[PDB]
């Protein structure tokens, strides 16, 4: 099947895209044709928000999208609102005023947490029946099981049994085709389409080196000197394994007059948002930060991530340099790390993750040492079989990874 007229005029009036891309467009033909269940694993950057935005913009209905990330889906509703979609939070803490409109079928995408949703399935029953709800969205999908585990998720397969006739569609980028399994099971999910893109960043040249020992001694070959001062090339993120990781490359760098904000979970909400959005105002060059639950660095134009320290497994490394050329443009992620780091990642829920984990935290270790190409490590150990062209035409080159180069 393909998009009518009307749904490509929706797409290119609403989001300003001029066509659909193919897992995009075999998820939402299922929901607003078919209203069927969807399992959607993704590569980061290929646009799964679009999954769960669109139908619902198209049809003129309701589309409820759980999210654990906060922050971001602060900046979706307030980008929704800008691009002419009515979208709110739906919450405890919300108006009567806001909630009555909700009812009233004026509110595209309204945003809910796990606990807000199990505790007002009345209320979802009768949106549905007054206004008709097109889709139940579960961003972040990989949590209800995994390299990432939530217990808030679990409460969520009741919502099948209350509205079975409105599909729940999943997105995730990291999901192997075990962990799509679990997902069915504790969300009820009857007969889903279980579908799967390319995972390549064609454009994210790859390098690990070894750390020195001394910080400004690592970092200083990624700095240029410009008038006098010392800076990045870019926008740049530096991935730390703890807060006092993160505080120690902060100090570092500040003693060089670097533009920096440093990003961890010790640091309330209020300062995190602050930071992050001087990040995407390009008031600051470099975020030195830690992955931690809830949080995460949105901005189109990353050159550079640095990775102080080995990653935890190969779905931290994939998720994390994902974030980097979103644009498309050329972008680098640099690996530095000593084997100390590993070991330490031994020691930091259940027994199949735990395999799971190891079994890529024995691959990151080989993946590091490695003389072969770091692209084509990465891609098989999620047998990806949509390796196209493009991938095949960097590899080889010095545009690559490190080992490809001479
Ligand atoms: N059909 C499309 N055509 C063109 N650009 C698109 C299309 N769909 C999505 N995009 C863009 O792709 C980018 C995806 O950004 P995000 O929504 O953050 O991606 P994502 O896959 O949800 O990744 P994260 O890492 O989870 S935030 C945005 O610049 C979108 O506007
Ligand atoms: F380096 C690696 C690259 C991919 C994986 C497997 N994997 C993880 N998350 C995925 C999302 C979509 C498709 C596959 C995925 C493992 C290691
Ligand atoms: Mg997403
Ligand atoms: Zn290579």
């Amino acid at each position: 099947p393909a998009p009518n007229e009307e749904q490509v005029t929706c797409l290119k009036m609403y989001f300003g895209h001029s066509s659909f891309k193919p897992v995009q467009w075999k998820v939402i033909h299922s929901v607003l044709e078919e209203r069927r269940d969807n399992v959607a694993v993704m590569a980061t950057g290929y646009g799964k928000s679009l999954c769960f935005q669109y139908p619902p913009v198209y049809v003129g209905k309701i589309g409820l999208v759980i999210s654990p990330l906060i922050s971001l889906m602060e900046d979706q509703v307030l980008q929704l609102k800008m691009s002419n979609i009515p979208a709110c939070f739906l919450g405890s803490a919300q108006s009567e005023n806001v909630l009555t409109d909700i009812k009233l079928g004026k509110y595209r995408i309204v945003y809910v947490t796990p606990e807000y949703c199990s505790g007002n399935m009345g209320l979802l029953q009768q949106l549905e029946a007054d206004i008709g709800i097109t889709l139940i969205a579960v961003d972040e999908a990989h949590c209800i099981s995994g390299h990432d585990f939530r217990d808030s998720f679990r409460k969520l397969g009741s919502l099948k049994t209350a509205l079975p006739m409105v599909p729940i569609v999943a997105l995730t980028a990291t999901a192997s085709s075990s962990i799509r399994e679990d997902i069915v099971r504790c969300l009820n999910l009857r007969n889903p389409q279980i579908t799967c893109t390319g995972f390549d960043r064609p454009n994210l040249y790859l390098e690990v080196r070894r750390k020195t020992g001394n910080i400004l001694q690592d970092l200083q070959p990624f700095l240029v000197k410009t008038s006098s001062h010392w800076e990045f090339e870019g926008p740049t993120i530096i991935y730390c394994p703890s807060r006092k990781m993160t505080q120690q490359v902060t100090g570092e760098l500040r003693k060089l007059n670097l533009s920096c904000g440093t990003y961890h979970a010790g640091m309330s909400f209020s300062t995190r948002k602050d930071i992050h959005h001087r990040f995407v105002r390009d008031e600051i060059q470099c975020v030195i930060a830690t992955i931690a639950f809830g949080m995460g660095i949105n901005k189109a134009d990353i050159r550079q991530v640095i990775h102080y320290g080995a990653p935890k497994d190969m779905e931290s490394y994939y998720q994390e340099i994902g974030r980097a050329g979103r644009d498309g443009l050329q972008s680098s992620c640099h690996v530095l790390w000593a084997p100390a780091d590993i070991n330490l990642n031994r020691h930091l829920r259940n027994e199949k993750f735990r395999l799971y984990k190891l079994k890529m935290m024995a691959k990151m270790e080989k993946y590091l040492h490695s003389s072969r190409c770091r692209r084509q490590i990465i891609l098989s150990h999620f047998e990806d079989k949509q390796v196209q062209k493009a991938s095949l035409g960097i590899m080889g080159t010095e545009k690559c990874c490190d080992n490809c180069r001479s």
